[PDB]
C-alpha cells in the first residue's frame, strides 16, 4: 500500500529558518542545514522550506539555501514560496532541490506545471492549492490568499492533474496556524477527485489531528507549527499513527 508520509514545514526568510523557537538541543534552529538534518534524524519523512517573503532577494538566497541543504540532508524537499517561473524552478531543481511548489504561478499559468513535470519528471512538481469554502464552495485563492480566483477548487484539482503535476500540496488557509485540526472536509473533498498524492496542510495541534487527515485521505501530512514551535513529537506520532493501521515508516526511528 502506498505510504503515508509526515513532513515539516520549515518557513524561511533570508535563507534562514524563522527561529524564536528554543531548540536548545540544536547550536542553530536557524540553520536550514542543521535543522533539516535533526528532522531526517528524527523520522521526518519530507521537508518544505516555505520561503515565506516570497520577495526581495529571495531567489538568489533560496538558491544558496537549495545549495547548502541539497548537500547535506537525505531526505527529500520541496521548496516553494514565491517561484513565478519555469526558470526559477528549474534552477532549484538543478540546485538539488526535489521538488518545487507552485501555486500563483500554476494557476496564472497551468502548462508551467506540464513544464516542469516534462523536464524533471512529475515527482518534481508540488501544486500548492490554497482553498477556503465561500459561501459553501470550496474556491481557489492566490496570492497568499488574499485574491479569490473563482475557481472551483473541484475543478483546478482536476485540471492539475491533467497537465501533469506529481503531487498536490492541499492547504485550508482557514485553519492554517489555529492548532484546530486539518481541514478534513477539505482533504475528503479533493480525495475522489485526483489519483496524486494529497500533502494535507493547515490545522495540525495533535497527535489525533494526523489520524484524522489520513483517515480523510491524504497521503501525506504536512505541518509547521507543531514542529516550529515544538509541540509533537515525531516518533511518538509515527509510531501512533502505525498503531491506528496508518502505513507510516518506522525505519530508523
Amino acid at each position: 500500500m502506498l505510504a503515508k508520509r509526515i513532513i515539516a514545514c520549515l518557513d524561511v526568510k533570508d535563507g534562514r529558518v524563522v527561529k524564536g523557537s528554543n531548540a536548545e538541543n540544536l547550536r542553530d534552529s536557524g540553520d536550514p542545514v542543521e535543522l533539516g538534518k535533526f528532522y531526517s534524524e528524527i523520522g521526518i519523512d519530507e521537508l518544505v522550506f516555505l520561503d515565506i517573503t516570497a520577495s526581495v532577494e529571495k531567489r538568489k538566497t533560496m538558491l544558496e539555501l537549495v545549495e547548502k541543504v541539497a548537500e547535506q540532508i537525505d531526505i527529500p524537499f520541496t521548496v516553494g514560496g514565491g517561484i513565478h517561473d519555469f526558470e526559477t524552478a528549474s534552477e532549484l531543481i538543478l540546485r538539488g532541490a526535489d521538488k518545487v511548489s507552485i501555486n500563483t504561478a500554476a494557476v496564472e499559468n497551468p502548462s508551467l506545471i506540464t513544464q516542469i513535470a516534462q523536464t524533471f519528471g512529475s515527482q518534481a512538481v508540488v501544486v500548492a492549492i490554497d482553498a477556503k469554502r465561500v459561501d459553501g464552495e470550496f474556491m481557489v485563492f492566490t496570492y497568499s490568499g488574499k485574491k479569490n480566483t473563482g475557481i472551483l477548487l473541484r475543478d483546478w484539482v482536476v485540471e492539475v492533474e491533467k497537465r501533469g503535476a506529481g503531487e498536490i500540496l492541499l492547504t485550508s488557509i482557514d485553519r492554517d496556524g489555529t492548532k484546530s485540526g486539518y481541514d478534513t472536509e477539505m482533504i475528503r473533498f479533493v480525495r475522489p477527485l485526483t489519483t496524486l498524492p494529497i500533502i494535507a496542510s493547515g490545522g495540525a495541534g495533535k497527535m489525533e489531528h494526523f489520524l484524522e487527515a489520513f483517515l480523510a485521505g491524504a497521503d501525506a501530512a504536512l505541518a509547521a507549527s507543531v514542529f516550529h514551535f515544538r509541540e509533537i513529537d515525531v516518533r511518538e506520532l509515527k509510531e501512533y499513527l502505525k498503531k491506528h493501521g496508518v502505513n507510516v515508516r518506522l525505519e530508523g526511528l
